[PDB]
């Protein structure tokens, strides 16, 4: 399972790669909207989606892949008020999770999504 | 879209049914884990589940429709550590939504798990 990792702060991006490449998954890292948009295509499992960022935030990152792909989006932000979050979520997010966060959370909440996935994919081998 | 709506307060019960039915949802209630069972079948598209109920609490709940059922749940309880969140997620919840919460959030999330479904019966109906 391919993780895009997009958060301008390079120390919870190092922080994060290590933890999730612990768990079992591949991370690849993005630091704005923009490179997001460049580097998302079919390999992508899942984003892990900052909103405050320089050249294109995540608000406008999710707008856009949602013009082209259902990749499933977890929004990771500090932007945590009850406004944040039902925006991210209605503009496409599956999950929104504001930061500070709890690391076992965060990978409950990825597995999830993931678990919920895998049962689709499941269904529509067993269907074919 | 039908929902079942498990939790033993009555008061909270009626006014979500009230609130989702507004939404524009089908709203079943249980009041405890054994008629959440009972009642549980292929037309349910979302479960709202609590915790603390008599009977049957909603993590043995969730752990006996896992057995049978992929249907997507939302814990909505006053259980709201960071071990109960990572329980529920584990145990084979969608989403998790500690009490008090935002009624905004709550049909958001409601919301994006739906949304994810649809895409799923979309994408399977378009390999069929
Ligand atoms: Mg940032
Ligand atoms: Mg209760």
């Amino acid at each position: 399972n391919k993780i895009l990792l997009v958060d301008d702060d390079r120390e919870l991006t190092s922080l994060l790669k290590e933890l999730l490449e612990m768990e079992g998954f591949n991370v690849i890292v993005a630091h704005d909207g923009e490179q997001a948009l460049d580097l998302l295509d079919d390999s992508i499992d899942l984003l892990l989606l900052d909103v405050m960022m320089p050249k294109k935030n995540g608000i406008d990152t999710l707008k856009a892949l949602r013009q082209t792909h259902q990749t499933p989006v977890i929004m990771l932000t500090a932007r945590g008020s009850e406004l944040d979050r039902v925006l991210g979520l209605e503009l496409g997010a599956d999950d929104y999770l504001p930061k500070p966060f709890n690391d076992r959370e965060l990978v409950a909440r990825i597995r999830a999504i993931l678990r919920r996935s895998h049962w689709s994919e499941q269904k529509l081998a067993a269907a074919l």
